[PDB]
């Protein structure tokens, strides 16, 4: 498997067999237990990577440093100004210029079709950080802390619900990945903001030959029954405009993740996901906005649930960065 | 040693949270590490740790100090400045601890209420440092005593008299206050009444001062204040964060306590030495000094060039005491 | 030139002999060589150094970095803002402060005389990433790669010529270095955009020591002939206003780079060179702003010379790092 991923991109999901994704998982695990037992070995000694960040990020920006730094690679840092790209240097210039200076690079940004750009012109690998479309490595993460909490089922045997806005890049990724892996997905949301038609029908064709099960669905009690993991995630994702808000709240609100959401799942047992940031109070300069616009408090999830001991959102939160580190392990190490 | 066992795993928040030996610990630490630096002779002793440096203020001085020491240890460093993060604006401050400490052995914080930096250290589950807030300013505090210490011939702190000028309710007076007061010195605090420290802290500093010997003098009168001092230090009139409506109202108030070269004649010492935490507005030469001196025909603001680029300034040891102390702090929590 | 190179700042071509530009040019010859083999020995291992920006780049600041890193160096990024520089706090009290935790320090940024004074107050190394009037680095950078693609041609057998806006920092060390190293430098341009007349005069005392020669000419035609490469860079550089658009795409656009421009060289062997970032298309927002405004494709050169095979730009761009290390190797290893 290894050497079937050295100098492959990870772009998208969609891109990786069944086989190949199980294959980063099991690495992320053991790069994890590695770290815990102080016995790594460092397979990016001496590799240069470049971060391309065009959005905000905590939790991937940090991933890729301490992955990189752990496994003995440098790191640079180009945020969403201090740099020629955009304003004054094409991306296809941007790619060959980076691919002869940088080992590898990740990109997190707008439209998948800059990172496929970047991804055919760098000549080194690339890594998907985040796109409108799909967000692929916290997909991984999100798998291996599904197993972890799972305590000895495969991912086919599980079975979770994804609430809300199931047409954003978490949505997209989940569904691909549930059906790479055959899993039972439900997204439960208003009909408006279901996946897009043509992903829905590629992802039904892969959960046919993996025995995955795709339920979209506007009825929350039908979707979240009998779940292990109820997940969600923002309404209004980073790049949308906010009076998206005002087109939203109103057709989302059924579906924030309250107590009672948890309790219709009929599973004692059940924990809660979110890929984060979340807004579930009022510490936010945004989420207080938003929240008091509408009269709310908390808006996806509630605080309550966010807190509660169901709630594994730090655990997935760190396996970003086991992830990250694996698939930079897979595509550029030793 | 006992102070490194009960100093591991700390978060390093103000210098009320350290004991008087704890923190003559660091600075010790600092003179050990500084030394074997110059010898060429530092082991790594933060050999693949990763340390995580949040931003919400600007720096030159901490954030370098905590790079250059990171790096000198063989820790690795992330940067997270004022925007590209979703800290603040998408995610709160107990969100952002537990996700950073879930990956970084370390976090430095410098940015505004001193509750911010104090939920930071409840929540991360990994060390802490304030690298300042409005309140205090504990980082540079030991690179000012371990200053004074390499510029006293072997005095120990307890024997040294200091004063601070102008608005003694910063970060950074409010500090050395408390650092005076755990050290046994004497410090005075020079400034216009209005801008005297909180009265609750003077009296927990009082409190303290009583068991080593310190002594805490408020005033407003300068040459009653400097006179004996082995040191002078002072700061910029209007910190980061405060309206700078602030400079029309304070000028004129604060010139009084100006430090130049009378007031290092004030002294009485020959061998006064003048100290300033930095940025200092000093001449024309950056863009706010220039304006704020310029409406009050001034050349400098709470110093003067003269007392600045004299050979009794010390602020450039100052400065670079500024990575060996901190150094010591993530050596001492994290090694 | 090994002695002589220890500790010094990197601050313009005026300040090196000639000989010292061809160590360099050697040394990052020699350093390309070892990474590409595996053999890189790292001398710069525990150094820190400070990388100051005050204008955006993607090259340069990834140039040393990744020169850093591959000679075990660490790096800190202080970008345009975050830090206390300017505003807060005068260069000559950032560069003691700096001078006393790092090693070395690069700047990127405006005048040369701030460049200079951190160079003059630092003690350590000071190098110029970019600054409103030269641009060192680059031209090293360039050279290398002229002399890779030249089929054994010393520097002073070459001749160029650079198209456009002669006067800023690219045009300025272009000509400093064609002085230095002996060479034939064209700059082919509108007169109002030549260079300063005391900096012309100071390459030509140099030509004449050298065997260089420096034509100023509004002349594509005579200006290009026999030329072993054609250079070109932004009508607008970085800092100046964008309402500088509207002056200069008039007087700029009979100097695009085009294929018309490399048949009248006569050289079927020309290449073309470009420092970066260009404006080639509609691929970039500003790009696609102004010539849309102004019906064209491409602004200082076209798409069909820039992706053709006489382009040798990422060849140019990938030794911005190799000779950014030679600097960085020879002032403070
Ligand atoms: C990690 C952030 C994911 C969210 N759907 C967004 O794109 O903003
Ligand atoms: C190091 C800066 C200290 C100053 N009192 C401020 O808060 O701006
Ligand atoms: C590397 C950029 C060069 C250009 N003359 C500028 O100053 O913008
Ligand atoms: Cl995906
Ligand atoms: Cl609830
Ligand atoms: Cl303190
Ligand atoms: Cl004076
Ligand atoms: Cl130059
Ligand atoms: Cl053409």
């Amino acid at each position: 498997m290894a050497f079937n991923l050295r100098n492959r991109n990870f772009l998208k999901l969609l891109d990786f067999s069944t086989k190949e994704i199980q294959f980063l998982i099991d690495l992320s695990a053991d790069l994890k237990k590695a770290k815990y037992a102080g016995t790594e070995q460092k397979k990016l000694l001496g590799k240069n990577i470049a971060l391309i960040f065009e959005k905000a990020s905590t939790r991937t920006r940090c991933a890729f440093e301490v992955a990189a730094f752990d496994q003995g690679a440098q790191v640079t840092y180009i945020g969403p100004s201090g740099s020629q790209i955009g304003d004054k240097e094409s991306m296809k210039d941007t790619a060959r210029v980076l691919g002869r200076m940088y080992d590898g690079i990740q990109y997190r940004g707008f439209g998948q079709a800059i990172v496929e750009e970047l991804g055919a012109f760098a000549g080194v690998p690339v890594w998907n950080g985040l796109t409108d479309e799909f967000h692929p490595t916290q997909i991984l993460a999100d798998f291996l802390t599904m197993l972890e909490h799972s305590q000895g089922k495969a991912l086919a045997d599980i079975q979770f619900a994804y609430l809300g806005d199931a047409r954003n890049n978490v949505g997209n990724s989940l569904m691909v990945g549930a059906a790479k892996m055959g899993m039972d997905i439900r997204l439960v949301g208003p009909q408006a903001y279901w996946p897009d038609e043509e992903l829905v029908a590629a992802c039904q064709a892969i959960a046919k030959q993996t025995g995955g099960k795709i339920t979209l669905t506007e009825n929350v009690a039908e979707g979240v029954q009998g779940c292990d993991f109820l997940y969600t995630d923002v309404w209004v994702s980073m790049g949308e405009s906010p009076e998206a808000w005002d087109e939203r709240v109103a057709l989302m609100k059924p579906y924030q993740v309250n107590m009672n959401v948890l309790k219709q799942t009929g599973n004692p047992n059940v924990k809660f996901m979110h890929c984060l940031p979340a807004f579930h109070n009022d510490e936010t300069t945004i989420g207080k906005q938003v929240a008091d616009k509408f009269g709310m408090k908390g808006l996806e999830v509630t605080e309550e649930v966010f807190e509660s001991e169901h709630s594994i959102v730090f655990d997935e939160a760190e396996n970003r960065m086991h992830t990250i580190k694996a698939v930079m392990v897979a595509t550029l190490g030793s």
